[PDB]
């Protein structure tokens, strides 16, 4: 039906129908009389998978023959979401599959909804890794994603009595048709033991062994016939493990727990032994695989010419001492040569400056679990500090600040300092964040080695985040400027010539309206709730965290409610305020924020004086598949973190691409988005980084704001007195106490400017033509935020490889 | 090449090659350049599996339409072995697959050796269940096997320093291509809780829930296009299970442990809670499935007309109170009606009279785990004892003996008594065993309800145990009498007309000689040991147990050694004595017996005076796939259990079919084998049951035999003094002490007759023509021991269904 979804040729459709029926019969062992919709989904997924495998084999064969430099992207998280539609988009099969299924009496959209998200990440960091894989394949890079195949991904969120409850995400229950187990490339990983010093070096002995079994998933590029690999490791006990008899078999679970569950924290370091085991597990298995592939092309001087290892935050930082262990202890390279190879091979991306997010492992843990790695870390530290002392003689405090070993009650290893010492490139993820790294937390390292420090502003894939989730928008764009923009997003600039075009204005608004109707209906069906689709859709979706300031949004919502109640017969622009996201299970304040949001909804949504002027909805179980539905429906994107706290953001970019305007602080990538679109086309408010710093020097006193702003005082009195919790009047006292006395994120300091800026949003929404013209100016300038741009910069400036848009033969 | 393996038509071969390459490419995601032999095995298995699925769907469809009476065979064990060859045999595909693989440059026999045994049983009981499934499919019965999908089957046995070591049997590591997961038919199973009595009956509440997920495996009949189902249940935790967060997810293993591992005991009741959970798990899931299928054909009067449930020993005995629970508590039938339905539905097969093998569960366990079932058991008992009291008034001791509840230190439920009370048929597994049941342990029950008690002599499938494992023998038989004997084994009687046929005599001996050469070579390759293939192959393979008397065999072997050493220059018929089998991990005496056998080997095999006259080999890791290799190579089958202890045996039958002569006691099915072949064609020795009873009344005194038999005294002195363990002279004192003072199985009492009978074996082996003529008389009369005969008797005399040799259409 729509051009960007490709051709539905008679031959293709016939062949797809044949293969669908073949899989239903032979693969699934069903006939049409007892097949369920889930069987039909699987028969389609196997049909589409067959089209990948030829390209997958040929791509991997091509890399063996050409022997290009290989890029290894190491991450503890790959937030992939669903695969079926993305595969169809990238193979140009969507219209053919639609037609084929339609002729079989089936609705393909319904089958798509059956697939489970691969929820192997927490939020932005995990999703960035997924976008990056898509871009590396699209740009023809010989790239491999390496991670852990968690049995349970990010928990499913249920809301019960307004509180978050967690349920296990048993995503593999019905099988995963996309992966291929490769038990033949199973590798041993060692833990515990002790170090023996012999005549010819150190030996790590008496270890416990866990096997790492790989599962491979194909990663198709956009219409270029390249299919790369994501290799995820699963933990298995050896067969002699603990080998009365019955108990020894049941105790195999202790080893296999390593890959059981994703730690559900976003921007918070928990410090548990199981997490450290996960980190080493992924690193040790991956590095053996890398070395095997290198040897099957003595001479490790060429290793950095054939291998790049990108560390996604510090989570895989043990790659640095593990590489040194292998080169020194097993290959018998001298230390200095090994270190040169290591530094030239590794590069580190930092994703946060929040102190509670930084990994600082207790020395006693490393000593017990990884005794050889601790020795190597100490030697790295001594040699590194010797360089510092030579460059800054007498500066004893600098030595203490830069040490990999932190002194204190418990000695800890600072993993970020290890990553900087052992990498040839260190980057932040947006311009403001990379500057903050050089001025504050890594200032000392920047002064020693300025050449290491770079910026690589984040991006998102326009395949998933435009073509897949918003085909109506993709199509009206394609009608004007063709299809090349899908792999060259800078071509969206051509849309600025259609800012005064009456037909284009109408089409952009029509597509938004359709997306809003479709989402309003989705809400009714799956969650028994009614919304006005003519209201402004005001959306804040992201993990729940104090720094992201869902609480600031809550204060605005209550302000609007109180204004309506004060002057009920005055016109206000109707809004549907939607907030969604998961709280980490142990993060009490985040769980209280969720409860506050639902409690505000319980009052606002049932007040007959409000009517359909204001609705507050908590969107349950926010995840990649839900993002694909809500983002195309949004009018206003809330990006309201305290300046200096959101390293980049990527949700922000998804909203910009899909025709929402942004209300935001000058934080993370918001700064660059505003620069690209023009500040006049963005709703900027609040303290800049420098203003936050000035307040911190003086002392933040929240009481001053309470005393000066009557509207704010009223809200705090309502919270304290039980207005939003009549049966439990003190339910929110922890929230009030934090806001008044211990608010690290200065919610009150941005309240007045936020409310005023929100009034400007409402004023523009009253003039649909001008709202839509501003939207066009945003979409048109979103090209910089393609992850294709991001990856091309990594490739050229860090990895030393050239991207290619050349197609492999089919 | 050979006729019984079917046709290799050009069209068939071409199609198999095409599909093999299709699976290698699309299913396995390999090309020929990186494929391993394991990949080739999987590509073949998927190719053969495709030929099953059409017949499988059609068979199950046919049962839905015709609605025949369904037979449910409940077992905790299904000892299946490998599937690939058996599937080819039953579909007549073996020669075509051989030719197809040969044209691809591959050796099919090598690929077959890659497949793991499905080792989901311990020995005879589990293997009987597997033979039965094959016969039920071959006889066109609408039959379902129901069990547990253990993650770890019977342990792999390694011998280290002559001792058994156990290793986990991780049989699913590389995947199982034969099964199909059916997560859509997942069912809840309840544990713990308590009983509430309401106005309208008992309710079982506050239970813990475990999910039972079914996996289905096809069971093809012999060339009749029938494919039945074996449904095995796997334990899964619900997603809200224990739902800090991380620990709750890791604790899901506690529920999933139910299906983790097979208890490795043969003829020994251990009494562990986990085993009871396994028993209930299989019963509760299976009964829900049965009832669902019955309702999808109010009125449970027709239930026994549409359903038969066969209990494989007492392991699934909880089916009786579970059926009552469902009918009374959930369907609201009155007790008497429910009991009538239950009794008419259930039948019980007993497999042992050894007292330590009988299940007697402590009441406190049932009270905690299954409180409603315990109440139902007590009510069954009271009503049953009321009938006993009315039939035998005043006989208070009979009431105590027959009670389902045993008094004592700990009260126990006798599960055999429950099975008799709640079944319309009770059978033993060989004539002598069924008679023993009526005279001894179930005498009281027989007097109350004589009509319940039957015999069904065991059997083996001639598909696996002749055609598959011994194609050379199958072929030379087929050349004379055609192929119909493979599904009608009584036709082997026609071979008696070829007992004086010189060509047939020569061919029978030639096939044995070929099998011996092939096995001698297998031993060299896989286990670095050399044997004389002209020696008599004297084989005892079965689980290690005192009752099976591997020790009696050991005494004969030492006797032969001592005779050689006494008169080294006298001719003796050369022998290779092979003993193999697993010991249960906690059965200390069984483990000592293994060590004795290897220690005898260490002395005998290295004595230069013995030469190649005598070799003693312990066959490591005895299992179904090893049975298929060693049994066709055997000359002498050792079946030497103390009279009254081996309920039937089935190894005995496998040897008879494959051209070995038998040395044995009049125990189990040996009695019927000797009756069929003629006692003159069997090497019978030792005490009969009545002689054992006479010795028990007088008192067995082993010292008397030691005092009277100099050859026996010498052996005991050798064991005691360290002749077979020079570095640890007292290593075998537990064995000596048991034989001299606490031998329940009267080894010494049968020693003299055993040695004399063995001398008669040697004398016959010296005359190859007469040995082979006796062999022909055994093979010719083995027809009774087809499991097809056994199943036809169950079908007619217990289940009330008619077997059919009619083919479904292809
Ligand atoms: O489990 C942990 O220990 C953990 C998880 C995520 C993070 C994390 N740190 N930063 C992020 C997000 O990364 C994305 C992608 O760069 C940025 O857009 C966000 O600004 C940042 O918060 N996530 C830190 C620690
Ligand atoms: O795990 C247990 O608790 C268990 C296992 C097997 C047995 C068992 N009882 N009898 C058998 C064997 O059954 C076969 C098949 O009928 C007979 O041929 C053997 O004689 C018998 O020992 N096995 C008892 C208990
Ligand atoms: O000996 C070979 N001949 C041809 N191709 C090979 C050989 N070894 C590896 N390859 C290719 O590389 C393999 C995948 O690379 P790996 O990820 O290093 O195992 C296969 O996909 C092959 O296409
Ligand atoms: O509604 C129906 N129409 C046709 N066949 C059915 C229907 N329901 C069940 N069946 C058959 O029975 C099913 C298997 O039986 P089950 O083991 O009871 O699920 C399928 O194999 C079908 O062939
Ligand atoms: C993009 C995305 C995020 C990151 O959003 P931010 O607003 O940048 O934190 C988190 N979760 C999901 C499911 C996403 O798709
Ligand atoms: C047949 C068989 C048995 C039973 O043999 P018995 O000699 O009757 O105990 C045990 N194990 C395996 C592997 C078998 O094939």
């Amino acid at each position: 039906q729509i051009s960007v979804r490709g051709l539905a040729g008679v031959e293709n459709v016939t062949e797809l129908k044949k293969n669908f029926n073949r899989h239903l019969h032979f693969t699934l062992v069903k006939d049409r009389n007892v097949a369920t919709p889930r069987d039909y989904y699987f028969a389609l997924a196997h049909t589409v998978r067959d089209h990948l495998v030829g390209r997958w084999i040929r791509t991997q064969q091509h890399y063996y023959e050409k022997d290009p430099k290989r890029i290894y992207y190491l991450s503890l998280e790959f937030y992939m979401g669903r695969t079926l539609q993305n595969t169809m988009v990238n193979l140009a099969l969507e219209n053919a599959c639609d037609e084929a299924t339609y002729q079989l009496g089936l609705d393909m959209e319904e089958l798509e909804e059956i697939e489970e998200d691969a929820g192997l990440g927490n939020g932005g960091l995990g999703r960035l890794a997924a976008c990056f894989l898509d871009s590396m394949a699209t740009l023809g890079l010989a790239a491999y994603g390496y991670g852990i195949r968690y049995e349970f991904g990010i928990f499913n969120q249920k809301i019960c009595g307004g509180w978050q409850m967690e349920e296990a995400d048993d995503w593999l229950r019905y099988g995963n048709p996309w992966e291929k187990a490769r038990p033949e490339f199973t590798l041993p990983v060692h833990f515990y033991g002790r170090v023996e010093h012999t005549s010819q070096g150190a030996k790590w002995v008496d270890t416990q062994v866990v096997l790492a079994m790989p599962y491979d998933t194909p990663v198709p590029g956009y219409r270029n016939n390249v299919v790369n690999t994501m290799r995820l490791w699963s933990a298995k006990a050896p067969n002699d493990f603990n080998l009365g008899y019955i108990q020894a078999v049941l105790d195999r679970n202790l080893a296999e727990n390593i890959s059981r569950v994703l730690y559900p924290n976003d921007n918070f370091f928990e410090g548990k032994e199981l997490r450290l085991k996960q980190e080493y597990f992924v690193v040790a298995a991956t590095l053996q695989d890398i070395i095997r592939r290198f040897k099957s092309s003595t001479n490790f001087d060429a290793f950095p010419d054939k291998v790049a290892i990108q560390l996604n935050d510090t989570h895989p930082s043990l790659a640095i001492p593990e590489l040194m262990r292998v080169l020194v202890d097993l290959e018998r390279l001298d230390w200095d040569k090994a270190w040169e190879v290591t530094v030239k091979t590794c590069a580190y991306t930092n994703h946060t400056v929040l102190p509670e997010a930084l990994e600082r492992w207790p020395v006693h843990l490393l000593e017990t679990l990884l005794p050889r790695h601790l020795q190597i870390i100490y030697e790295i530290n001594q040699r590194f500090l010797n360089r510092v002392a030579a460059a800054f003689p007498g500066d004893v405090d600098r030595l203490r600040r830069m040490s990999l070993v932190e002194e204190g009650a418990v000695k800890r290893i600072n993993m970020a300092h290890l990553c900087i010492a052992g990498s040839h490139a260190v980057n932040g993820v947006a311009r403001i964040h990379s500057e903050i790294l050089k001025k504050t937390i890594f200032k000392d390292f920047y002064e020693l080695e300025p050449h290491k420090f770079q910026n690589k502003t984040n991006g998102i894939t326009p395949r998933r985040w435009l073509v897949l989730c918003n085909p109506g928008l993709a199509e009206i764009i394609a009608e004007r400027i063709g299809e090349e923009y899908i792999s060259d997003l800078d071509q969206l600039r051509k849309l600025l010539s259609y800012v005064d075009d009456e037909a284009f204005i109408r089409d952009v608004a029509k597509v938004k309206q359709e997306n809003k109707l479709k989402f309003a209906a989705y809400l009714e069906r799956e969650y028994k709730v009614h919304i006005n689709p003519n209201s402004l859709f005001d959306v804040q979706v992201k993990r729940i965290h104090e720094y992201k300031r869902q609480l600031l949004n809550c204060l605005h919502v209550i302000t609007l409610y109180n204004r309506i109640k004060k002057e009920p017969n005055k016109f206000v622009v109707p809004r549907t305020v939607m907030i969604g996201g998961k709280a980490a299970p142990g993060y009490h304040m985040a769980k209280m924020i969720i409860k506050l949001i639902t409690a505000i909804g319980d009052v606002v949504n049932h007040d007959p004086v409000v009517g359909d002027r204001l609705r507050v909805i908590f969107l349950e179980n926010y995840r990649v598949s839900l993002a694909e539905k809500v983002i195309p429906a949004a009018d206003l994107s809330e990006q309201i973190s305290t300046a200096g706290t959101e390293a980049s953001g990527t949700g922000n970019m998804k909203f910009m691409l899909n025709g929402a305007l942004t209300i935001g602080t000058m934080d993370g990538a918001n700064v660059e988005m505003a620069e690209e679109a023009g500040e006049e086309n963005f709703f900027i408010f609040g303290m800049r980084v420098e203003d936050v710093d000035r307040l911190d020097q003086r002392g933040y006193n929240a009481q001053e704001y309470y005393d000066r702003i009557p509207e704010l005082r009223q809200i705090i009195e309502q919270l304290s007195s039980g207005f939003f919790s009549p049966k439990q009047p003190d339910l929110f006292k922890d929230i009030v106490n934090m806001l008044m006395h211990h608010d690290r994120f200065k919610v009150f300091a941005d309240y007045e400017e936020y409310v005023k800026c929100q009034e400007r949003v409402s004023a523009l929404y009253k003039n649909p033509r001008e709202w839509t013209r501003m939207v066009i100016r945003n979409i048109a300038t979103s090209g910089k935020f393609s992850s294709d741009r991001t990856i091309a910069q990594y490739a050229r400036e860090i990895w030393g490889v050239e991207p290619s848009r050349q197609r492999l033969p089919a």
